[PDB]
DNA sequence: CACAGTGCTACAGACTGGAACAAAAACCCTGCAG
Protein backbone atom coordinates (compact mmCIF):
# COMPACT_ATOMS: atom_id res chain seq x y z
CA UNK A 1 0.00 0.00 0.00
CA UNK A 2 2.95 2.28 0.78
CA UNK A 3 5.30 1.01 -1.98
CA UNK A 4 2.99 0.61 -4.98
CA UNK A 5 4.10 3.63 -7.03
CA UNK A 6 6.73 5.15 -4.73
CA UNK A 7 10.02 4.05 -3.18
CA UNK A 8 12.77 5.97 -1.39
CA UNK A 9 15.90 6.50 -3.53
CA UNK A 10 17.82 4.58 -0.91
CA UNK A 11 15.67 1.53 -0.38
CA UNK A 12 16.07 1.04 -4.10
CA UNK A 13 19.81 1.77 -4.21
CA UNK A 14 20.47 -0.53 -1.20
CA UNK A 15 18.24 -3.31 -2.53
CA UNK A 16 19.70 -3.21 -6.01
CA UNK A 17 23.27 -2.19 -6.77
CA UNK A 18 25.14 -3.05 -3.55
CA UNK A 19 26.27 -6.56 -4.60
CA UNK A 20 27.64 -4.98 -7.83
CA UNK A 21 29.43 -2.25 -5.90
CA UNK A 22 31.16 -4.50 -3.42
CA UNK A 23 32.04 -6.80 -6.29
CA UNK A 24 33.53 -3.75 -8.04
CA UNK A 25 35.25 -2.17 -5.01
CA UNK A 26 35.05 -4.69 -2.12
CA UNK A 27 34.22 -1.91 0.32
CA UNK A 28 31.50 0.70 0.94
CA UNK A 29 31.61 1.92 4.55
CA UNK A 30 35.30 2.67 4.20
CA UNK A 31 34.33 5.06 1.31
CA UNK A 32 31.53 6.54 3.38
CA UNK A 33 31.00 10.27 3.70
CA UNK A 34 31.97 10.20 7.42
CA UNK A 35 35.58 11.40 7.03
CA UNK A 36 34.35 14.53 5.34
CA UNK A 37 31.18 15.01 7.14
CA UNK A 38 32.24 14.31 10.70
CA UNK A 39 35.17 16.63 10.05
CA UNK A 40 32.69 19.53 9.93
CA UNK A 41 32.60 19.39 13.70
CA UNK A 42 36.30 20.37 13.81
CA UNK A 43 35.68 23.15 11.32
CA UNK A 44 33.26 24.69 13.81
CA UNK A 45 35.72 24.59 16.72
CA UNK A 46 38.28 25.97 14.33
CA UNK A 47 36.03 28.86 13.34
CA UNK A 48 35.70 29.80 17.02
CA UNK A 49 38.84 29.15 19.09
CA UNK A 50 41.66 29.14 16.45
CA UNK A 51 40.12 31.67 14.00
CA UNK A 52 41.84 35.04 13.43
CA UNK A 53 39.07 36.35 13.42
CA UNK A 54 38.07 38.73 10.58
CA UNK A 55 36.58 37.84 7.19
CA UNK A 56 39.80 38.44 5.24
CA UNK A 57 42.28 36.28 7.21
CA UNK A 58 40.38 33.64 9.08
CA UNK A 59 39.78 31.02 6.34
CA UNK A 60 43.51 30.90 5.82
CA UNK A 61 44.05 30.05 9.51
CA UNK A 62 41.17 27.57 9.87
CA UNK A 63 42.59 25.85 6.80
CA UNK A 64 46.20 25.84 7.93
CA UNK A 65 45.36 24.66 11.45
CA UNK A 66 43.09 21.98 10.03
CA UNK A 67 45.91 20.70 7.82
CA UNK A 68 48.07 20.41 10.89
CA UNK A 69 45.41 18.64 12.87
CA UNK A 70 45.07 15.95 10.27
CA UNK A 71 48.77 15.30 9.61
CA UNK A 72 50.24 11.90 10.61
CA UNK A 73 53.65 13.15 11.71
CA UNK A 74 52.04 14.84 14.73
CA UNK A 75 49.74 11.95 15.58
CA UNK A 76 52.63 9.50 15.75
CA UNK A 77 53.71 11.27 18.96
CA UNK A 78 50.39 10.46 20.67
CA UNK A 79 51.14 6.91 21.78
CA UNK A 80 54.79 7.85 22.26
CA UNK A 81 55.47 4.12 21.88
CA UNK A 82 52.82 3.50 24.63
C1' DC B 1 31.89 53.44 28.96
C1' DA B 2 31.82 44.51 29.20
C1' DC B 3 35.79 41.70 28.58
C1' DA B 4 38.92 37.58 27.45
C1' DG B 5 40.92 37.07 23.56
C1' DT B 6 41.71 36.54 18.06
C1' DG B 7 47.05 35.26 15.12
C1' DC B 8 50.66 37.62 12.89
C1' DT B 9 52.43 41.58 12.77
C1' DA B 10 55.12 45.44 14.48
C1' DC B 11 60.04 46.34 17.05
C1' DA B 12 59.77 47.62 21.50
C1' DG B 13 62.65 45.31 24.90
C1' DA B 14 66.32 41.49 26.43
C1' DC B 15 71.81 40.40 24.78
C1' DT B 16 78.12 41.14 23.48
C1' DG B 17 83.02 43.96 23.83
C1' DG B 18 86.57 46.22 25.43
C1' DA B 19 87.80 50.21 27.28
C1' DA B 20 87.81 52.29 31.70
C1' DC B 21 85.60 54.54 35.01
C1' DA B 22 83.98 55.20 39.52
C1' DA B 23 81.41 53.65 43.63
C1' DA B 24 80.88 50.70 46.98
C1' DA B 25 81.98 46.64 49.84
C1' DA B 26 84.54 45.14 53.68
C1' DC B 27 90.03 44.15 54.66
C1' DC B 28 94.39 45.87 55.99
C1' DC B 29 96.49 49.28 57.59
C1' DT B 30 98.70 53.56 59.29
C1' DG B 31 97.43 57.89 61.50
C1' DC B 32 96.48 60.48 65.69
C1' DA B 33 94.04 59.79 69.71
C1' DG B 34 92.47 58.20 76.14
Amino acid sequence: YRYDGKITNYLHKTLAHVPEIVERDGSIGAWASEGNESGNKLFRRFRKMNARQSKTFELEDILKHHWLYTSKYLQKFMEAHK
